[PDB]
C-alpha cells in the first residue's frame, strides 16, 4: 500500500464501522491524529473495536493478536510506518490483558498505540 492509498484507506474503514455508532464528530478528528487524550463514549471504545475487527488484530473478545497483528501489517500500512507499527505492536501487546470488557480491551490497545507511536500516529 502506497502513502496515498493508506490515507484515503482511513476514511473507507471509518465508513464501514461509525454508522453502528453514536460518535462526535470532535472525537473522530482527534482520534484521526492519534490524539487519544480525552475520556471515551463507550460508543467510541466499541467503535476501535468494529475498526480493528475489519483489521483482523483482534477477536470478537477484544483479544489483541500480535503475531496475526505482524502479519497482517503490509495489508495495513505503508513500508513507511511499517517500523514504527511493528515497534508499537510490541509495546501494545499485552494492553489487553489489564480489562475484561471487548471494547476496553482494544481502546486501550489503540490508545497505548498512539502513545508508543515514535511518528505521526493516524486512526482510521
Amino acid at each position: 500500500m502506497t502513502m496515498e492509498q493508506f490515507l484515503t484507506s482511513l476514511d473507507m474503514i471509518r465508513s464501514g464501522c461509525a454508522p453502528k455508532f453514536k460518535l462526535k464528530t470532535e472525537d473522530l478528528d482527534r482520534l484521526r491524529v492519534g490524539d487519544f487524550n480525552f475520556p471515551p463514549s463507550q460508543d467510541l471504545m466499541c467503535y476501535t473495536k468494529c475498526v480493528s475487527l475489519m483489521a483482523g488484530t483482534v477477536n470478537k473478545k477484544g483479544e489483541f493478536n500480535a503475531p496475526k497483528a505482524l502479519a497482517q501489517l503490509p495489508h495495513l500500512v505503508p513500508p513507511e510506518m511499517m517500523e514504527m507499527s511493528r515497534k508499537s505492536v510490541e509495546a501494545c501487546r499485552d494492553t489487553h490483558k489489564q480489562f475484561k470488557e471487548s471494547c476496553e480491551r482494544v481502546y486501550q490497545t489503540a490508545k497505548c498505540f498512539s502513545e508508543n507511536a515514535d511518528g505521526q500516529f493516524m486512526w482510521p
